[PDB]
């Protein structure tokens, strides 16, 4: 009758047989650890190996592994102190194409104001106290000192002679500690409120052209191994890197690897560019978020958007992203962000948006996979929200490891079949059942909305041609997210 | 199951976690601010 497991039958010695089995041991499903690797660039010290996966802890370690005011220092800086739950995996990408100089900063001019100069390189705050009579070759040299004084930044500085007929002016070389498309950082000055530059002098930023090529990630996603690796972080925005991990994703997100994978990334630069993008890739594995004149780099801002968006989804995996913030991130400065119809016109192109509430917080506004494009054009919004996929991806991992779980080793066979109660075997019927049982398991918990409809569509069948498989098609049937409401009043007075 | 905020499903430390949700606070609404804004003209001297 029942088929008992590593207990030896036909025996016959008297005594007693007991043993423990894990099948039907676990109820619901176990809740998945949230686990985030990141793409970014390494220099300077760079203990670590280049395209070596590097289990991180803390922003100190970070700096000590990945050398000091690198990419994935500070990237690793701003996730952690957004979200030290999840399980962190970084990868560097060692070295980029191009040239390590960022731009000049001309200081021009004497002052007389016993003030401070501030000057947000990166979004660091660097002050200077500027006395009375005070050319600007001291500011200079102050501030050089003070960017010496502060490792963490991601550019170096040196102070340049004038070489000129001006005797005060003096400017600031700035190099990169890395070269990459992402070298360039925005050091604007007067950000805040309550403050403002001396009178006496002129303050601009020459940023030097170029086009600095980022590394190529091609052993790094061969030597990511085999995590679920969840969520995934591209500060880089080139072609190659974007296409090689989407073949990367879709492997992964394949009907037989079973991983799971999302890539989040931020986009620095004007409102043409961001639609220019997201009408190009039209990709539903990949999240962008596009901001106009971020005063801190943009891989700063992927990073805490995507601890933030791993937190919200773990939590919950079709909970809109609606009124998250992103803790500790400098928005854009007034009369440079996008209005109501510029947000919800790269709503439709494919970017994601984000608000700036008041108290100079950022929020999430609707994160969307940059999926538009249906196979033969049309137009197809199965996979515009992030929670489908997230719930999609849920939703696999959940019955994957029910199926693993419940049902190794059995015995499948026709419905009619006169199968005992103990024994291992599965008809289409009984496999029916369990999975409507599993689909209110995950019911009970929202994810699925309705459940009529599903018991209908359901189909278990089992395969007429060849053998030892069920053919199973389910209507998703996934729950949607309140993200707009629409009502009229029509008065009656 | 409770739909929590900043409580993550993948916690297994034995420490209480007590949260604070906004939502279903205010009962009612609260009343508007009077806001009364005026289109007049400032004669010569005028320091606005």
């Amino acid at each position: 009758d029942i088929s008992f497991n590593a207990i030896p039958s036909d025996v016959r010695v008297p005594l007693t047989y007991i043993e423990f089995d894990n099948s039907n041991a676990v109820s619901g499903t176990p809740a998945p650890r949230q686990r985030v690797l990141m793409f970014g660039q390494s220099g300077s010290k760079a203990s670590a190996a280049p395209n070596v996966p590097v289990r991180i802890r803390s922003g100190s370690q970070a700096s000590a592994a990945f050398g000091q005011g690198s990419m994935l220092a500070l990237m690793a800086d701003a996730f952690l102190n957004a979200n030290r739950v999840a399980e962190l995996w970084c990868i560097p990408q060692g070295n980029g194409t191009g040239n390590a100089a960022v731009g000049e900063i001309s200081l021009s001019g004497t002052a007389g104001e016993n003030g401070s100069l501030v000057t947000y390189i990166a979004g660091q705050r660097l002050a200077v106290s500027v006395a009375a009579g005070a050319t600007g070759a001291a500011l200079a040299d102050l501030l050089v000192a003070r960017i010496k004084g502060q490792p963490d930044l991601p550019v170096t500085a040196e102070v340049r002679a004038d070489s000129g007929d001006d005797d005060t002016h003096a400017d600031v070389v700035l190099s990169a500690k890395f070269t990459g498309a992402l070298s360039a950082v925005d050091v604007r000055w007067n950000y805040y409120a309550g403050e403002t530059t001396p009178y006496g002098i002129i303050t601009a930023f020459k940023a030097a052209s170029g086009k600095n090529g980022n590394p190529d990630i091609s052993a790094s996603i061969a030597g990511m191994g085999d995590l679920q690796y969840k969520y995934i972080v591209m500060p880089y925005t080139d072609e190659p890197n974007l296409n090689l991990l989407r073949t990367e994703l879709q492997e992964r997100w394949g009907p037989v690897n079973q991983a799971d994978g999302f890539a989040v990334t931020v986009l620095s630069g004007t409102y043409g560019d961001i639609s220019t993008f997201g009408v190009s890739r039209n990709d539903h594995l990949i999240s962008c978020m596009g901001i106009a004149g971020a005063p801190e780099p943009s891989y700063l801002y992927a990073a805490t958007l995507c601890a933030v968006a791993s937190q919200a989804l773990s939590i919950d995996p079709a909970r809109p992203l609606q009124t998250l913030t992103l803790p500790g991130r400098m928005p854009p400065a007034v009369g440079d962000r996008f209005t109501w119809s510029e947000r919800n016109a790269l709503l439709f192109d494919g970017i994601s948006t984000f608000n700036v509430n008041d108290g100079g917080e950022m929020q999430i506004e609707r994160m969307i996979t940059m999926y538009r494009t249906n196979k033969y054009g049309d137009s197809d919004p199965s996979y515009l929200n992030v929670n489908t996929i997230a719930t999609l991806s849920y939703l696999r991992y959940s019955l994957r490891t029910r199926i693993t779980q419940k049902f190794p080793n059995y015995k499948l066979a026709s419905d009619g079949t006169r199968f005992a109660t103990g024994q291992a075997v599965v008809t289409p019927s009984v496999i029916k059942t369990e999975l409507l049982a599993l689909f209110e398991e995950w019911e009970n918990a929202g994810l699925v909305e309705d459940f009529d409809t599903f018991k209908e569509e359901l189909y278990v069948a089992r395969n007429k041609d060849d053998k030892d498989r069920l053919d199973v098609l389910c209507g998703p049937n996934l729950i949607n997210q309140f993200r707009i409401f629409a009502a009229q009043v029509q008065f009656i007075l």
